[PDB]
């Protein structure tokens, strides 16, 4: 492959839609890579992780607590509940509808605490607490996967996402428990985390969280590395392009070939 910057280039060249994307060190937040960095990308749920970091600041200042069980109706599901449609008699806690969230995809779990963190209000209002005063939140789950053209709704920026996921994972606003919570969840997710284990050469760390929308919307946020460590932070999104699924996960995938086999930068 060749180098990252070119096969970015490529890859929009070929699916004829925006890249967005940054490598950072996730422990000092070097930024190595930067294309369309700052240019606004739809997050779909990619927001989960921003969404379960702002319920673990909750649980830390003591006004959450992941064990506590919340019972929900038929009614509020939406589309895509693979975990949290099989526990409408006995109920989920909050710590298990993070983990359906990030892990499962689950839509109908990321709503459920999305309404306990103030919606997507008061998620937009914690990020700006955080410090990051680009992304934004606006709708609920699936409509927030629309992605419209020119719509400044429910985006972010990959320099923004970036710098967000590094201080959720690194800066000392968790506490430490929830800090490795968060990353743990990371860890776990079964939507993509499986699959890309099986094409990664062997010593290599994957932690991540995807996402999927309307006119070719797709997205990740993740942390990879070398020998088995989450050295670095990578934030791909792509926008308005006609092509496959298919031709989008391989276009990804040929960003992070491109990393691997030149990583020393
Ligand atoms: O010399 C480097 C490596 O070259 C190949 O590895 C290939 C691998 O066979 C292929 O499956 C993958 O595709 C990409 C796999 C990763 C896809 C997900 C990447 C994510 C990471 C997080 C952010 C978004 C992208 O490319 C690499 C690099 O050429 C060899 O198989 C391996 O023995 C060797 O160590």
């Amino acid at each position: 492959s060749p180098q990252p910057l070119e096969q970015i280039k490529l890859s929009e060249s070929q699916l004829s839609g925006r890249v967005g994307m940054i490598e950072m060190d996730l422990a000092s937040g070097r930024t190595l890579t930067a294309w369309r960095a700052d240019e606004r990308f739809p997050m779909m749920s990619t927001f989960k992780v921003v969404l379960c970091g702002a319920v673990l600041a909750r649980v830390d200042a003591g006004d959450e607590q992941l064990e506590r069980k919340i019972h929900y109706r038929q009614q509020d599901l939406v589309d895509y509940s693979p975990v949290s449609e099989k526990h409408l008699a006995d109920g989920m806690t909050v710590g298990e509808l993070c983990a359906a969230a990030i892990t499962m995809g689950d839509n109908s779990a990321a709503n459920l605490l999305l309404a306990t963190v103030g919606g997507p209000a008061g998620l937009t209002a914690f990020l700006r607490q955080i410090g990051d005063n680009v992304t934004r939140l606006d709708r609920w789950e699936t409509e927030l996967n629309e992605a419209l053209p020119g719509d400044a709704r429910d985006t972010t920026t990959p320099a923004s996402m970036a710098a967000t996921l590094r201080k959720l994972l690194t800066s000392q606003r968790l506490s430490a428990r929830s800090q490795r919570q968060l990353l743990q969840w990371m860890v776990d997710d079964r939507v993509a985390g499986p699959l890309i284990r099986s094409v990664l050469p062997a010593g290599w760390f994957i932690a991540d969280k995807t996402g999927a929308g309307e006119r070719g919307a797709r997205g990740i946020v993740a942390l990879l590395g070398p020998n088995n460590k989450a050295e670095r932070i990578v934030v791909i999104y792509l926008r308005d392009t006609p092509a496959s699924m298919a031709e989008r996960n391989q276009q990804i995938a040929g960003i992070g070939a491109a990393l691997i086999e030149h990583w020393q930068r």
